[PDB]
């Protein structure tokens, strides 16, 4: 079924359909596919599923000059913690995910692959098994009551990282890096956002370090910046590219009840343009909307009106991708594209709508989708969401 009760509006006449060029790629308009967990990797191995894969990524690069970053991939074992996620550090995963960008490229489209790390959200007993450690910032603070429940059950105590090991997860990125680059990724975007590993380290409340990875602002952001500069330093600047989630609560952050997180974010953005004015300008921000600080709740749930993401602009001057419940409300995108270097992310109907980008562009009735499948095995609610041609043909519009 389409989406019932939404005022389509065409963007045809809008920046959203004016090219830009981020890093290497010329992108034909600026609607980009966010990162998102689909978990219909392969056990054992963590690798990209064989049978749909392919076909996922292919259907969402349809329209040309789309930028695509990959749903999120684990840079090693120690980093992941789920079963069902691809991974990218292994040659038998690196064998699959060509097959994928060479289909993507072979559309005309361009990919990064989004660097992930779970640090406290990864499952603990699952990291048992494997004989890996459960990571985080700190050891005397835990994301929430079932993870330390699972934490205890597994004899798998959570592990306040020490110098070296975090020196390790450096090592591991730029292995990642270089492998996705090898396959032909046009990019990697540093996953530090949704209160993963990273954001475990920039946010205060889940950091109670005392050594220069914990204390303050300069402190919290150590360990995104070292991962931001070794990235840099071994694939280009022009290919490497930074997430964050300021107002985020998901996964125990502290979001705006934090005083100090736009300062906190203000200075990262701050070390950025620093970094871009001697030459090496990332590729890009990604930034979450505060108009989704949980990716979980239905859109227009958990809406932070307290705070903005404004601010980055006066700090960074390279182009920033935003998203967060922006295709529902075609009139907000209209507002926050009129900015030169803006890119609007569309998550969740990216996921319903493979011809996403048309019918943005013709203003047509979008895709309702089914939050059942996002994480199914199966190739229902992944694979079989119709265009919207297919979907007159099926008649969801009623005769
Ligand atoms: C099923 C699902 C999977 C997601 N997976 C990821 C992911 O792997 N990495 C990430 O950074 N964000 C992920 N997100 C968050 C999205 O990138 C995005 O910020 C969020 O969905 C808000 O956009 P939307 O309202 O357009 O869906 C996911 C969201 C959903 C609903
Ligand atoms: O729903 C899965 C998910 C994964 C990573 C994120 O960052 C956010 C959501
Ligand atoms: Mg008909």
């Amino acid at each position: 079924s389409f989406v019932k009760d939404f005022k389509p509006q065409a963007l045809g006449d809008t920046n959203l359909f004016k090219p830009i060029k981020i890093g290497n790629n010329e992108l034909l308009h600026r609607a980009v596919i966010p990162p998102l967990t689909r978990m219909r990797a392969l056990h054992p191995g963590n690798i990209p599923n064989r049978d749909w894969a392919v076909e996922y990524y292919t259907q969402r690069a349809q329209r040309p000059g789309t930028m695509i970053i990959t749903e999120g991939a684990f840079i090693s074992p120690q980093a992941g913690g789920y079963d069902n996620a691809p991974g990218v550090w292994s040659e038998e995963q690196m064998v699959e995910w060509t097959k994928i960008f060479n289909a993507i490229h072979e559309k005309k489209s361009f990919v990064w692959v989004n660097l992930w790390v779970l640090g406290w959200a990864a499952f603990p007993d699952n990291l048992a098994r494997d004989g890996l450690r459960y990571d985080s910032a700190s050891d005397n603070v835990f994301m929430d009551a079932e993870q330390e429940a699972k934490a205890k059950k597994a004899n798998n105590p959570q592990h306040s990282l020490t110098k070296d090991e975090i020196k390790q997860y450096i090592k591991e990125y730029v292995q990642a890096a270089k492998n996705s680059i090898a396959a032909g990724a046009d990019g990697v975007e540093i996953h530090s956002a949704n209160g993963y590993l990273l954001n475990q380290f920039l946010d205060p409340h889940s950091n109670t370090r005392t050594d220069e990875y914990g204390g303050s602002i300069e402190n919290r952001a150590r360990f995104t910046l070292e991962v931001v500069d070794a990235l840099v330093e071994a694939i280009g600047h022009e290919k490497v590219g930074l997430r964050l989630s300021p107002y985020g609560v998901f996964n125990s952050m502290s979001g705006g009840a934090e005083t100090g997180i736009v300062a906190q974010y203000a200075y990262v953005a701050g070390e950025l343009e620093k970094r871009a004015k001697a030459g090496k300008r990332l590729a890009f921000v990604h930034l979450v909307e505060p108009r989704v600080t949980n990716p979980f709740l239905t859109e227009g749930e958990g809406e932070y009106e307290g705070g903005s993401n404004d601010f980055v602009y006066s700090i960074w001057k390279g182009p920033v991708i935003r998203a967060g419940n922006f295709a529902l409300h075609p009139e907000v995108v209209r507002e926050e594209v009129k900015d030169k270097r803006t890119l609007i992310g569309y998550g969740r109907f990216f996921i319903s709508n493979p011809d996403l980008v048309d019918r943005l562009e013709k203003g047509l009735p979008l895709n309702k989708y089914d939050r059942d499948t996002f994480y199914q095995m199966s190739a229902h609610g992944y694979i079989d969401y119709p265009t919207y041609e297919e979907a007159l043909k099926l008649g969801w519009d009623k005769k």
